[PDB]
């Protein structure tokens, strides 16, 4: 059912989360964290003090589908065990700034042919799927999205409900 994964939603703040290849989003889901640019990272660490979660919506550029969904457990950290990205071209380790602790919700894949209904509010009623990397997502928009995603087996929700 969906009770346990609305109760997550309930007050949450949603963002668009834009990457350039698929190997940072298998090393996100595998290891739990998450790095973006200061001007992102200073957005995502405001969201995780004013909501009761922050939700993060991964989609691969050119990929046509979200890849999955997870929820911020901390706010941004530095000086942590280093995470080895595949660093795009002209970026350097000390550019991503912080490391966000992140649990995933649902590692699964949706295709935008699913969400071609939902259009964000915040991005001039545009299609959900359309945004730069790191654009909020209503909230009512992103709970919708959120539960297109089909059951991960592979996930419980008791760690994230116990941290709430």
């Amino acid at each position: 059912g969906t009770s346990k994964l609305k109760y997550v939603l309930q007050d949450a703040r949603f963002f668009l989360i834009k990457s350039n290849n698929h190997e940072n989003v298998s090393l996100a889901k595998a290891k739990g964290v998450w790095s973006t640019l200061p001007v992102n990272e200073k957005k995502l660490n405001l969201a995780f003090r004013s909501a009761r979660s922050v939700i993060l919506i991964f989609s691969v550029r050119e990929s046509g589908k979200f890849q999955g969904f997870a929820r911020l457990s901390s706010e941004s950290h530095h000086g942590g065990s280093p995470i080895h990205w595949v660093l795009p071209a002209g970026m350097s380790a000390k550019m991503l700034g912080g490391v966000f602790k992140i649990d995933w919700i649902c590692r699964r894949e949706l295709p935008f042919t699913k969400s071609a209904h939902l259009t964000n509010p915040w991005n001039e009623h545009k299609p959900v799927k359309i945004g730069r990397d790191g654009q909020e997502i209503e909230l009512e928009c992103g709970t919708q999205l959120c539960l297109l995603f089909p059951p991960d087996e592979s996930i419980d929700l008791y760690q994230v409900i116990h941290k709430m």
